[PDB]
């Protein structure tokens, strides 16, 4: 008993993939944003689509995106 053979070819490289819909992604950011865009309710814990940080709930995310990051309308005031 001793065998071994490989054979897997598929156009398109993506070191990332959604564990919800199996949607491959070539960008770590795109994926994270996809899971929170398509699976915003189908997820308990929330992760920042930018840095590695835990977020209570979606609504909370915004706060972090505004505090830690800069996500707001360009208004003078
Ligand atoms: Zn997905
Ligand atoms: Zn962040």
């Amino acid at each position: 008993g001793s065998s071994g053979s490989s054979g897997r070819t598929h156009s398109g490289e993506k070191p990332y993939e959604c564990y919800i819909c199996h949607a491959r992604f070539t960008q770590s950011g795109t994926m994270k944003m996809h899971i929170l865009q398509k699976h915003t309710e189908n997820v308990a814990k929330f992760h920042c689509p930018h840095c590695d940080t835990v977020i209570a709930r979606k609504s909370d995310l915004g706060v972090h995106l505004r505090k830690q990051h800069s996500y707001s309308g360009p208004s003078s005031g």
